[PDB]
């Protein structure tokens, strides 16, 4: 009786609690997926202004002076580009990730 009514105060001090933390993860994890959102737009101009270059120093290196440099910069961009590629998988991971779990809430 007594005790049954005090234990319903803490069930319900525990569940306004969990409630208002379970909202703020939710809205954390938004802030995260927009984040995500601009720096993936960003990272995306910078993906393709760099791809386009380290393709032109690959066609061109044969009949440049320089043929050794060309190529050896050619081959340094492939490889910050992979590295570009797995930055932006990873931001769309969590973008993804985001817009599921808002679907399932839904």
């Amino acid at each position: 009786a007594a005790s049954l009514v005090g234990e319903l105060q803490a069930l319900d001090a525990e569940y306004q609690n969990l409630a208002n933390q379970e909202e703020a993860r939710f809205n954390e994890e938004r802030a995260q997926a927009d984040a995500a959102r601009q720096a993936l737009a960003q990272n995306e101009q910078v993906y393709n202004e760099l791809s386009q270059r380290a393709q032109r120093l690959q066609a061109e290196a044969n009949t440049r002076f320089y043929k050794s440099q060309y190529q050896e910069a050619a081959s340094k961009y492939e490889d910050a580009l992979k590295k570009l590629e797995a930055e932006m998988e990873q931001q769309k991971a969590v973008i993804s990730d985001f817009e599921k779990i808002q679907a399932l809430r839904a």
